[PDB]
């Protein structure tokens, strides 16, 4: 089938060993070059690679020592901070599988989450602390809790470094410790949950061979970034999220420093990427506006950046041209992925930026595009779904195996419930949720597509689009839109404006509602249900 899209040899083959024993081998290399891993950008706190290796190796053996085996399980609870990747390490260094939670978490979320993860400890955040108490009372196989982000105990919790010294002999020699070799396409490496689901969370199960199929692309020259020594990358996307995590783990096997910037006014944005030399910026699509809308670039030397990437949700083509426009930058690096496939499986390939496109398929990967009714295959300039099928497919959901079915069919094909195309010279485009396509009479109107015609207009901060409920055409779409402060549009004003830049189909013919904040998920992507409830609202 020549509609079958297939990506390229990977300039450097997936190495042997553990998706731990290659992340020892890359930090040990950087700890010995005395290389800084983690940097929080507010406070200015570093960790070394030195450093950060050898709390992983202790908490490794803390573990064992505790009594954990090979397919045990621990979690995290804690929104980002510089400590986040010592249990992750640790627990790939020893075939522990571990789940990552965010503090943000509603506690309906974090129960239903942790219940199925089913974590012995949980290494929580001092934010975190309360809901992970409450989630204990539920989820009452939880042992043990330990403050993630405390160099002294908290609330009569042990502290990580207590946790570590009360399980490890005196005196015991971090360098000694030996990672375990796992058996690598069926080990659990670690149990992921999406952002913005419409139901409860599904535990996501991620192998070694997943991982370190990752760690290929992330040091391809063509597909990821290069080897460079201690070059910094600014990082603001959640570490508990796949796009988080597996961005991060790939910069420490490229040796970079990570950046962590977890406050987003203008000033700060700016003066982290001044301030830490900054190389690349890797963004969820809402902050491109700020940079777009910012009268203060110019205050900051922002000549070290020479890449800005995005992912996570669809990023107004518009948008991102004005920004690299900016930085004077060819384009906007792009990566699209979901967490059933570990990390982006098309990603914008260096020298092959195309407008608008998320990029082409990743090496050892193939993709496809359907027929939404017959699941046929697609030529090129078709609009249909997006299926996947490589090395970095999950395993499957934890204790769901009808939810695994109803994504990965028969034939092994991943269905991502993205709607996308690719042209000619296979560039993909993904333009929205198959979900969330708004069935106004018999059309399918991509709410993106409005999205980015709100993003771009001087008055609008932000917007999100959903359908309502209409007795004759099905569904109209509607927005939610936030105003710069000091601006004003009436509704009017907004459908009028949208209506001189789209088709008939695609008016906002279900209304404009103004708010403080669109409702979004932890990767940006519209909460269509909240939108649509804010919508129904009389006004
Ligand atoms: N670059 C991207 N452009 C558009 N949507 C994206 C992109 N990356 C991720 N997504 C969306 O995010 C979903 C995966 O979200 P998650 O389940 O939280 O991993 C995908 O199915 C897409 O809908
Ligand atoms: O929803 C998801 C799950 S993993 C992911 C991404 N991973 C990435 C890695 C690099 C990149 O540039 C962009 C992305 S998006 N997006």
């Amino acid at each position: 089938d020549e509609n079958i899209v297939v990506g390229p040899k990977p300039f450097y083959p997936i190495e042997e060993g553990s998706a731990g024993t290659q992340l020892r081998k890359y930090m040990e290399r950087y700890a010995k070059l005395g290389a800084i891993a983690f940097t929080n950008a507010v406070t200015g706190v570093d960790y070394s690679y030195a450093e950060y290796l050898e709390k992983s190796c202790c908490l490794g053996k803390a573990l064992q020592n505790y009594g954990l085996v090979v397919d045990g399980r621990i979690a995290l609870c804690s929104e980002n901070c510089e400590e986040f990747f010592i249990p992750v390490i640790a627990g790939l260094f020893i075939g522990v599988g571990v789940a990552p939670t965010n503090e943000i978490y509603t506690l309906r979320e974090l129960v239903h989450s942790l219940g199925i993860s089913k974590p012995t400890i949980v290494f929580s955040s001092k934010k975190g602390l309360d809901k992970v108490i409450t989630v204990q009372k539920t989820v009452t196989t939880i042992k043990t809790i330990v403050i993630l982000d405390s160099k002294v105990d908290y609330r009569g919790y042990q502290c990580l470094d207590t946790f570590i010294k009360r399980n490890t002999p005196p005196g015991f020699q971090a360098s000694s410790f030996k990672t375990v070799e796992v058996d690598r396409k069926e080990q659990v490496a670690l149990i992921m949950n999406s952002s913005g689901s419409t139901g409860l969370p599904k535990g996501v199960q991620l192998t070694h061979e997943n991982i370190v199929t990752r760690f290929s692309h992330a040091r391809d020259p063509i597909y990821g970034n290069q080897v460079s020594p201690g070059t910094a990358v600014l990082t603001v996307v959640p570490f508990h999220h796949g796009f988080g995590m597996f961005t991060t783990l790939g910069y420490l096997i490229c040796g970079f420093r990570v950046v962590m910037l977890t406050k987003f006014d203008e000033e700060t944005f700016l003066k982290t990427l001044q301030d830490y030399k900054c190389t690349s910026v890797i963004l969820v699509p809402t902050l491109f506006a700020i940079l777009n809308k910012s009268e203060l670039l110019n205050k900051y030397d922002l000549s070290n950046l020479v890449e800005i990437a995005s992912g996570g949700a669809p990023l107004s083509k518009e948008v991102g041209e004005a920004v690299a426009r900016r930085f004077n930058l060819p384009g906007v690096r792009q990566g699209y992925g979901l967490t059933e496939t570990t990390s982006a499986i098309i990603i914008t390939p260096e020298g092959d930026d195309k407008p608008g496109a998320s990029g082409k398929v990743v090496p050892l990967f193939k993709a496809k595009v359907i027929d939404l009714d017959t699941k046929k295959s697609l030529g090129p300039n078709r609009r249909g779904e997006v299926c996947v099928k490589g090395p970095m497919l999950m395993k499957g959901y934890v204790n769901n195996p009808e939810a695994t079915k109803e994504l990965i069919d028969e034939e092994g094909w991943l269905h991502t419930g993205d709607i996308g195309y690719y042209d000619e010279e296979k560039h993909f485009f993904i333009v929205d949720r198959l979900k969330s396509l708004i069935k106004y009479k018999g059309y399918q109107v991509p709410p993106a597509e409005l999205e980015s015609v709100l993003l771009q207009h001087p008055s609008i901060f932000d917007a999100g689009v959903a359908g309502v409920p209409d007795p004759v055409a099905g569904e109209l779409p509607g927005a939610v839109v936030v105003l710069e402060s000091g601006k004003n549009m009436t509704e009017k004003e907004v459908m009028d404006y949208v209506a001189s830049q789209v088709s008939n189909a695609k008016r906002l013919r279900g209304g404009v509602r103004f708010v403080d904040e669109v409702p979004k998920g932890l990767t940006g992507k519209i909460d269509g249900r909240a939108i649509r409830e804010i919508l129904k609202k009389p006004v």
